[PDB]
């Protein structure tokens, strides 16, 4: 059937009669009742239990070895639907089709109804996702910490070409894999004041929250190991949410209890862009105060908490704990640290500050300055006063070192102070960060040197051996094996199987680039791709597709940086040159655009209203045909994801030079088979380096140029004066084209395109249609377009988040990775 | 080891397993980390697992069979704790002790973990659910209908003598035995406005809240039927609530879902008292509207979602459809049916009425004003327009009725009316609850007359058909086998086992009265019941009491009407006595006082702190010992009682003649081996007559008394100027003799008790002590006291819930009760 593990006589036959087990006394239903929903939890928990016996060896394993502890604090979480990622994890996904085969039941159609876990935005809530898979196949003790949300990112709706939101209840039916976990509940507190007595400052007059975590486990690629993610709950206590006397009435007492459970209520849908609301601000201690106090039990506990020096020494606390930031949203893990040390274990300053500088490790994922967290001083003051305090202290330490190594500098002074004066003071989280950790790193090459040559490069000349670099990558498991069995097969018919934990070996296929028979199967497979999505299309949202066209697809969030609009610019411009020359040959295209945007990004959603407004008019030009069809893809998550890239030919990654952190998406494309267009940004760099430039469609400016035309002054007009193809499609935005009944409907975009383009959108138009020239000619020849595609994917080894993590655990964690079996699942009952 | 069933080969082995399979898969604990909860639940899961199959097939067979349904709609259902009573009906008891004992666990320690479901206040609540558990024991087609609170009753704290009230919290650790139902939610209409259009009217514009039920099982005694209890949660849309857009923000919108949640967040703590709160209103409809469509969707099914006469007809409707309306909180079930039946149907009015007065039928619990539900019209009116129009053109055509009965009778027209005029137009629901059911019943004989006599006069003169009588009963299950299996034993040794489900056998104990044995043993039982109580008191609540002492206790919700006042007095007066002639001999006694006062009742508070001050001076005299000792059990619930009442001696039923409408505490304590001191109130006067006046202490004036009383005007200073011992109480209670440091802190109770006694405790209060000394008298012979305690026991049968089931099955639902066991529990799996 594949390579989807063994359909064993003996493990089909346990399995069926589990899968009935639970249909029967977990979910409490008949036969002759159940629905497709009921059969997919009773295969969910039947697959839930294989994982359990390895969760808890693997657990009580680390207890017992004791070794240094990985904890990895994230306020996303994007893992999507975790059913068959496990099956594929624990080498059961072909037992589990032909049993429920056995049963009459479709396992795909079960799969489909499993909701999404999307407690993240996009790219940062992915990484951790990727990364929590690839730590526990390369047998870390690492732990994934953060926020359940009971609503996650929202479910996106178009109406009338507009974005509508709707919440997200993804815990609606409930959630198969979750362990609740009540007994550990932990209290954070909030707001109070300082006293300052004999012996030490107090944390007085606190209001309580109390912490409740779940835990999901987290398989590694067939080892056996089972690693943990601890998601906190928000709890009101019984006694002062309620008991704090005195008139007000006992009911609404109760229902005031829902003020202090908000905090774990719903995600903030901001994806590179920071908004300074206090609910956020209490979330982010939330995380960090609940962690903190499980870090420092664990290690408490370990084998100092039975001998060793005896003395609770904390010396050995970097030695056996690493916290990773994912980026500054849990920051306030440096004063905390620091607060619980110095406050409550009574260590002097510096030996504290030692202890948090060594074991604190910072990873920055953009340079856009509205994506920064800057929080107001009188809001920390306010909710976290402690903490305000620690902080001024810790800066003021840090600009004395700087004082002391730049003599008279005084305005690097100011550039490099943690507050920031003017309107209203602000604490900058990021100079936070690079003070209290060990190692900062950025996400891509060029923008770890970007941020050494611009943002932090003050930081960099005080202490240039914390900066480093770690490209993203993405686990080959979930991106590759799940999405795309069809060439995992092929590739494994070839080079074995080795390669799905050892991502390089896919280097191997190029000896194969001139095979015959594998330029055929590699094409065969994108077109069953693409014919499984042109069919779920017209499944679940129909009106028609044509498999045969190029699919050109950019799928990702929203972002005037991303620019989807010069994505717009072009394919109008393919639409205005058919309508020239209605009877003259074009490859045949599908471009379809997806993403979700914020909220209250108002640019974002015009963007949308006019990717659908484009589509009004080029899907329905009889002229035009089935030579060009425009698509928005909606809803695009996770799941949605696992379906687009691997049917795409076309990946679009155009953000401006030196805007995209990274990237990931582009990686996802690069494995699946589809061959990119793009700028050198982000991780684009690393990839064209490492497949070749000649196997790449690069385009546009670099980083200088942008610096070059900044110090010019960009003038949009002048590329308008200067193209008439340009000018006549702003001409079109302008006067109604694309909104007959709302002529002025595009004006925000024109005006802005116009006067205001942070992203020169005009500047790379010209060099970006003409290279889309080029991939349209090689697309009219297969056999070229398809050996190119082997070049990519052969190359693409380097991008696997199992090479990230090998890096950070060397270069920063201090761990050796480890692809050991753990010695099997086998009963045991001590 | 006792009749708790056979402790079997095969059977003990199968528990263990999956008391293991448990622990280990569904828990996630390893044997090294499981603690007392944990065991816990791994035992609640195993035998939860013991009804899933009993429970399939029981609903599978109304299916089938298709009988008539019995829906009984109830706010309340205090259910208590369910482990032990499910072991208990299922015949698990001892199989459960003995593996159990195997694994190495006590599982009595284990059951002391569960929490109670307090989803209810006091007697309205606990009889629903003895009812449900007779229902089902009876092989009843019925489903209990209620709302799943997050918050049942509060738990009660004393804090320097006085109640602190804390949130009840009993989700917390979750609920092994229930079953969401998310798959079956409904959805409620709020607000709106009516249309009146051509063919008519329609509901419009309203907010819609939905309605996910809950089930949970319910055991019948050893006959294999396992019936459900559906409770509602509220759930906001994810559309509007969050869809009606331009402004008001993303976040706020999801986190304003809890707003349409708060419905079912808190139980009011009102034990008959009303509170025309919204919040209130908004319950009861909910519960009602939800379950309605529950009940005609089965209904459409039965028979007739097949063939039948074929058209749906609704003439069928109350031959397959019975609800019954515990007191009126439910009532708007009759408005709801009739604008389901006319508005969706299409049913005349008439028919629809012919109907809806077919099966519905109303029980009421209370006479005192204060209790009676009078909804303000212009909350109706807002909340429920078309509710309202219902409800006055139910009134608009019921007074016709009675303008036809009596004509020129104007004032029993406005005495009728479902509407009463005045300050704000309210609308009585008991009105109303009458007008639309077949029949209305008190719960006591006496109450029962007092209705047709006083309150609902009029309504009996008008349709006296429809008055009936149907006295309370407990369930001997969890009220005698449950919480003593002492006296359940050597009951069981004498006559058998076949009482437990016909209580009437009970009588054949008469026959030991004489038994030397038998009187040995019952008053030995009683004093290991005694012993365990003095014990559990210093283990959770610490500081001694003497188990040679009579248990005088009085345990029920802190009530004006429940006098516990005027046990106040009484034990007040002992300690004065004592005080008097401190070495003259006395009957030593342990007085416990126990319930809990409704958070905005000042009285009872007052009363609280009352009970806990005498205990202050009491309990520290040395000049009295351990002739006398005052305690207040704390937060008194089902849990609690089923330890009190088993180790109680004199049981105190003493409220005001005609208030207390029957009462089911009194018949708990008469079953377990305790003496009855009280007055002809509810059914204390059934049971008196059941065991003869002569086995039991009455006292105080009868009904007839206390309306002679009234006509001339009831003067408290009379008895104050009469009785030296009464007075020399007040004014201790008014110099602070029971309160230092505040002297006038009990002056409200003073004033209320010489100025405003709206139930005259001083015209008890003689007759209460004269009558409290012959207890005291017969105490002193053991072998006496004995005989009469068999003479109570021996004739309570008639106090049975089996009993009052029947009736209600027979008389009022029309159907016919059955003790035939369901075709076993096993396998099957169509
Ligand atoms: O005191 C202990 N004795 C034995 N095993 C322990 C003990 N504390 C933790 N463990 C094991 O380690 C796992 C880890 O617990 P953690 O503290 O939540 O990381 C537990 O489920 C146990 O298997
Ligand atoms: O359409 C049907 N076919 C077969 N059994 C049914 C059907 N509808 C209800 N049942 C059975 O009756 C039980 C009652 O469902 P209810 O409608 O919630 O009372 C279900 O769990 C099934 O066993
Ligand atoms: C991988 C992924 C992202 C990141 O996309 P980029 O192109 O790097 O912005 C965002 N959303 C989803 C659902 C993803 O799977
Ligand atoms: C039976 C019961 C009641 C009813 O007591 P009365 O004496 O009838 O008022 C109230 N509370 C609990 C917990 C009960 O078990
Ligand atoms: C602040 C933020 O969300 N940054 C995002 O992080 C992901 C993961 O590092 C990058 O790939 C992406 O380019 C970048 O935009
Ligand atoms: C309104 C109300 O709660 N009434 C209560 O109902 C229970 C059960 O019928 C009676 O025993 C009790 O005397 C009465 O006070």
């Amino acid at each position: 059937i594949s390579v989807r593990g063994l359909a064993g006589v003996e493990n089909v036959t346990e399995l069926k009669k589990n899968f009935n087990r639970h249909l029967h006394f977990t979910l409490v239903k008949d036969r002759n009742v159940a629905t497709p929903r009921d059969y997919y939890f009773a295969l969910a928990h039947t697959v839930r239990d294989h994982l359990v016996g390895r969760w808890i060896r693997t657990q009580q394993h680390y207890y017992e070895k004791d070794p240094k502890r990985i904890y990895y604090l994230s306020l996303e979480f994007y893992m999507g639907r975790t059913l068959q990622n496990t099956m594929v994890n624990l080498a059961l996904e072909n037992a589990c089709d032909e049993a429920t085969y056995q049963l009459g039941l479709d396992m795909e159609e079960l799969e489909e109804i499993e909701e999404d876990a999307g407690l993240g935005n996009g790219g940062l809530g992915r990484l951790a996702a990727c990364f929590l898979d690839s730590m526990a196949t390369l047998g870390l003790a690492a732990y994934g910490y953060g926020i359940r949300y009971e609503f996650g990112i929202f479910n996106q709706k178009i109406c009338g070409g507009w974005q509508m939101e709707e919440a997200d209840d993804w815990l609606r039916y409930g959630n198969p894999w979750e362990k609740a976990r009540p007994e550990f509940t932990l209290p954070v507190h909030f707001y109070g004041r300082v006293e300052h007595t004999s012996q030490g400052a107090k944390w007085v007059d606190t209001q309580v929250v109390l912490a409740m975590p779940y835990d999901t486990p987290v398989p590694g690629y067939r080892n056996n190991v089972v690693n943990t993610m601890r998601l906190w709950s928000a709890k009101a206590p019984n006694d002062f949410n309620l008991k704090d006397f005195n008139v007000g009435g006992y009911i609404q007492a109760v229902l005031d209890r829902n003020l202090a459970e908000n905090i774990s209520r719903v995600l903030y849908p901001n994806d590179n862009f920071f908004e300074g609301k206090e609910l956020r601000l209490k979330q982010e201690y939330f995380v960090v105060a609940a962690t903190l106090q499980d870090i420092i039990r664990r290690f408490k506990s370990s084998k100092f908490g039975c001998r060793d020096p005896v003395r609770t020494n904390f010396d050995a606390f970097p030695d056996k704990v690493a916290i990773q930031l994912n980026d500054t949203h849990p920051s306030l893990a440096i004063p905390e640290l620091m607060r619980v040390l110095v406050d409550l274990e009574r260590l002097d300053w510096d030996k504290a500050w030692e202890v948090t500088v060594k074991t604190c490790a910072y990873t920055n994922h953009t340079v856009i300055p509205e994506a920064l967290e800057r929080w107001p001083v009188h809001l920390l003051e306010t909710l976290l006063p402690r903490h305000l305090q620690i902080i001024y202290e810790i800066n003021q330490r840090f600009l004395n070192r700087v004082a002391a190594a730049f003599p008279g500098d005084v305005d690097r002074l100011r550039r490099m102070s943690l507050v920031e004066e003017g309107a209203v003071k602000r604490i900058n989280m990021a100079h936070l960060c690079i003070a209290g950790s060990h190692a900062v790193n950025g996400v891509a090459r060029i923008h770890s040197e970007i941020l050494k040559k611009t943002i932090f490069k003050d930081f960099y000349e005080l202490e240039p051996h914390k900066f480093q670099n770690k490209t993203n990558g993405i686990t080959p498991r979930r991106w590759l094996v799940l999405c795309n069995p069809g060439l995992a097969e092929i590739i494994a018919e070839r080079i074995g199987e080795e390669y799905i934990s050892d991502l390089d070996q896919l280097r191997k296929l190029l000896s194969y680039v001139d095979d015959e028979a594998f330029i055929r199967d590699v094409a065969k497979v994108k077109q069953e791709n693409k014919l499984k999505f042109a069919a779920y299309l017209e499944r679940e949202y129909k009106v028609h597709i044509n498999p045969n066209s190029l699919f050109d697809v950019q799928v990702k969030r929203i972002h005037e940086y991303k620019r989807q609009l010069l994505n717009c610019l072009h394919v109008i411009t393919l639409y205005n040159r058919i309508k020239k020359e209605p009877n003259k040959f074009v490859v045949p295209r599908t471009v379809m655009i997806g993403g979700k945007a914020a909220p209250g990004y108002h640019m974002a959603k015009m963007i949308i209203k006019l990717i659908t407004a484009i589509g009004d008019v080029v899907n329905h030009d009889p002229v035009v045909g089935d030579r060009l069809r425009v698509i928005f893809l909606e809803n695009y998550r996770v799941s949605l994801a696992e379906k687009v890239i691997p049917a795409a030919d076309l990946s679009e990654q155009i953000s401006t030079a030196g805007t995209e952190a990274s990237g990931t998406g582009n990686m996802k494309f690069m494995l699946n088979g589809a061959l990119t267009i793009g700028t050198m940004d982000g991780a684009n760099v690393e990839m064209a380096e490492e497949a070749g430039e000649e196997n790449f469609f690069i385009f546009g400016m670099r980083v200088e140029d942008v610096d070059r035309l900044d110090q010019r002054g960009y003038n949009a007009q002048e590329y308008y004066d200067r193209i008439p193809e340009l000018r006549q499609i702003i001409e079109q935005l302008s006067s109604g084209f694309f909104s007959p009944k709302q002529p002025d409907l595009f004006k925000d975009i024109v005006n802005m395109l116009m006067h205001h383009d942070r992203f020169k959108v005009f500047a790379d138009y010209e060099e970006y249609v003409k290279c889309q020239e080029r991939v349209s000619a090689l697309y009219k020849n297969p056999r070229e377009w398809t050996r190119m595609v082997i070049r990519n994917i052969a190359t693409s080894g380097k991008f696997s988040s199992d090479r990230t993590i090998a890096q950070y655990a060397r270069e920063i964690w201090g761990v050796e990775p480890s692809r050991q079996r753990l010695p099997a699942p086998d009963e045991k009952i001590p």
